[PDB]
């Protein structure tokens, strides 16, 4: 029920990051936590030459975003 409009925003402003990246390199699962958290070592069958550096910036965007949605939960009492 977190849904406000900083939650609603952000969310929509991660999205917009991680779907492109799901897409463009065929990410598996689709899900950032449950993609992130398997540490099953995932350069396997990555051929793209942009993916390490992308794939280490968008770590840093959700670990950050996920930091700043958990300000918003405690925000809301």
């Amino acid at each position: 029920a977190m849904l406000t409009f900083d939650a609603l925003a952000e969310t929509s402003e991660f999205a917009r990051k991680w779907v492109p990246f799901v897409k463009k390199y065929n990410i598996e699962p689709r899900a950032p936590e449950w993609y992130f958290s398997q540490k099953i070592d995932y350069l396997k069958d990555k051929v793209h030459p942009s993916f390490v550096k992308d794939r280490r910036a968008m770590k840093r965007e959700y670990e950050e975003f996920k930091v700043r949605i958990n300000g918003l939960v405690a925000k809301a009492q």
